[PDB]
């Protein structure tokens, strides 16, 4: 299995990431520099996340310890919601960059295909527990984002959380100057995502898989939600290859083709789900695994179902 996958600006993506939604700022830093030591290359971030300061903090001792060079990185973060605007995406951007201790990043996602009022709150609600729209449709927030690449801030742009139909507009949109180099979505045996995987891998785009664990530190985790990491099936497939269940739910998107980003602040996990190149699932293990879709997501989020961008509605 080969470390890279080639995107369509002709640059190389590691298809093994480190997730950070969640990691405590207290012990990200750690974290980050314990997965550059046992050999990640690629960090997944995001300003809303709220602990890319600490994650810079680790890159920067990595590089400042010729641990690994800056080109050996690919570092990605994510545009939040209350930034689609035109004169906001820019200083969005800058912002990233400074807390990351970066002069660039690799890839820049639109975190989610919707619009936020601006402002401190990255959830601005009404007094009814409705998000508050921004006017600014995603064809012009990418054209910000366009505006990026050919300012050297960033190497490559893209989407994350755009369904089907949303993809096609970006496509299609009059003038495109850089087509999206990747599509961010969530994606595991319960969430298999089969058409829009095939639909983005058609048009030359790079898929990533997220919560590929199925995220079982999510903040809003009910008792009764199916569990990946405990589904005796997948252990099963897990114990006839000697490996963890965690190395099979990520052993499986790379064998689609797909970039995979689990998350843990656990050094031993950090370790375990990085060993994930010396074995192979078979055909008939990829398509029982995928036999388990439920079409469940972690992802979603009802304060934001009525905005006219909501990806969730449509099928794929
Ligand atoms: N674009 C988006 O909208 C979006 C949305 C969601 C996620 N993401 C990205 O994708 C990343 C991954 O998704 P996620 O954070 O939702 O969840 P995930 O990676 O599916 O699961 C993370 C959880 O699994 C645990 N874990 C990790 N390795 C394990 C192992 N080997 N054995 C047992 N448990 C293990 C972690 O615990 P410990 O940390 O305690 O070890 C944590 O509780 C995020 O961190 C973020 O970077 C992006
Ligand atoms: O969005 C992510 O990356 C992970 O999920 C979250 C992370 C943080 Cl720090 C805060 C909140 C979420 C979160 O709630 N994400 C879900 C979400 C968000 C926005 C929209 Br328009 C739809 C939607 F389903």
């Amino acid at each position: 299995m080969a470390s890279r996958i080639l995107l369509n600006n002709g640059a190389k993506m590691p298809i093994l990431g480190l997730g950070t939604w969640k990691s405590p700022p207290g012990q990200v830093t750690e974290a980050v520099k314990v997965a550059i030591d046992v050999g990640y290359r690629h960090i997944d971030c995001a300003h809303v996340y709220q602990n890319e300061n600490e994650v810079g903090v680790a890159i920067q001792e990595k590089l400042r310890e010729q641990v690994v060079k800056r080109e050996e990185l690919f570092i990605v973060s994510k545009l939040w919601c209350t930034y689609h605007e035109k004169g906001l995406v820019k200083g969005a951007c800058q912002k990233t960059l400074s807390d990351l201790k970066l002069d660039y990043l690799d890839l820049y996602l639109i975190h989610w295909p919707v619009g936020f009022k601006p402002g401190k709150e990255f959830f601005p609600l009404d007094e009814s527990g409705n998000v508050v729209p921004s006017d600014t449709n995603i064809l012009d927030t990418w054209a910000a984002m366009e505006e990026l690449v050919d300012e050297g801030l960033v190497k490559a742009i893209g989407i994350s959380n755009f369904n089907h139909l949303q993809v096609e507009m970006i496509l299609n949109k009059p003038g495109l100057k850089y087509k999206p180099a990747v599509n961010q979505i969530e994606c595991h045996p319960y969430l298999t995502q089969e058409k829009l995987i095939q639909y983005c891998q058609s048009k030359g785009i790079v898929v990533t898989a997220y919560s590929p664990l199925g995220s079982p530190d999510r903040p809003w985790a009910k008792p009764e939600d199916p569990s990946l990491l405990e589904d005796p099936r997948i252990k099963a497939i897990a114990a006839k290859h000697n490996k963890t269940t965690a190395q099979v739910l990520i052993r499986f998107p790379m064998q689609r083709n797909l970039v995979v980003i689990p998350k843990s602040v656990t050094p031993e996990r950090i370790a375990e789900n990085f060993k994930v190149f010396d074995f192979e699932l078979s055909s008939q293990d990829m398509t029982t695994l995928l036999s388990y879709n439920r079409n469940w997501r972690v992802c979603a989020l009802l304060s934001c179902t009525s905005h006219k961008d909501y990806p969730f509605h449509e099928e794929f």
